């Protein structure tokens, strides 16, 4: 018994002022892939290698093309968009806070109750896209299942952790930048 129905989006529209956000987000997220991937020992390569450790993306933001930017900007333009269709708001109200990518440490960022309250159903979203998606591939490829094919408030902590994390990330950087979300 597990029926996702993650928050459509396809007719919601982005106001064309959060596109810095976008973008200085997008930056942000493969800057600390890149540092993650790097302090493993990761270099450019020109394909993608697991024994090599090798990666084309292991390079700056800026050389990036437009596709290679929208692998980035894609899953922030789905977060905000579902925000939006929740109706809550994002305003600038302040100022923000805010190959060798240093990117600024999230770790210091406090959110609100509030806030943390408002990842919680971010997370179970991107548990609902992540597992209607799962559903569908499953079909095409003959059936079966998977373990996680269950409501978000079921799973342990240990599995709500990534859901969490990327919903905090998101939120932390917002405020890092000056952003009010309310609901």
């Amino acid at each position: 018994n597990f029926d996702p129905r993650p928050v459509e989006t396809l007719n919601v529209i982005i106001p064309e002022k959060l596109d810095s956000f976008i973008n200085k987000f997008a930056e942000y997220t493969h800057e600390k892939w890149a540092f993650d991937k790097i302090q493993n020992n990761w270099s450019y390569g020109e394909n993608v290698d697991e024994e090599l450790k090798t990666h084309p993306m292991l390079r700056p933001y800026k050389t990036f093309s437009e596709k290679d930017k929208e692998i980035y900007r894609w899953p922030i333009k789905e977060s905000l968009k579902a925000m939006i269709a929740w109706e809550w708001t994002i305003e600038k109200a302040r100022e923000g806070e805010e190959y060798n990518p240093q990117p600024p440490d999230l770790s210091g960022v406090t959110l609100s109750r509030e806030l943390q309250a408002m990842a919680e159903q971010l997370a179970e979203n991107y548990h609902n896209t992540w597992g209607r998606k799962k559903k569908q591939e499953l079909e095409a490829k003959g059936g079966g299942t998977h373990p996680l094919l269950v409501p978000y408030d079921t799973l342990t902590a240990k599995e709500k952790a990534r859901d969490r994390e990327k919903a905090q990330e998101l939120l932390k950087f917002l405020q890092m930048n000056g952003y009010a979300v309310t609901s």
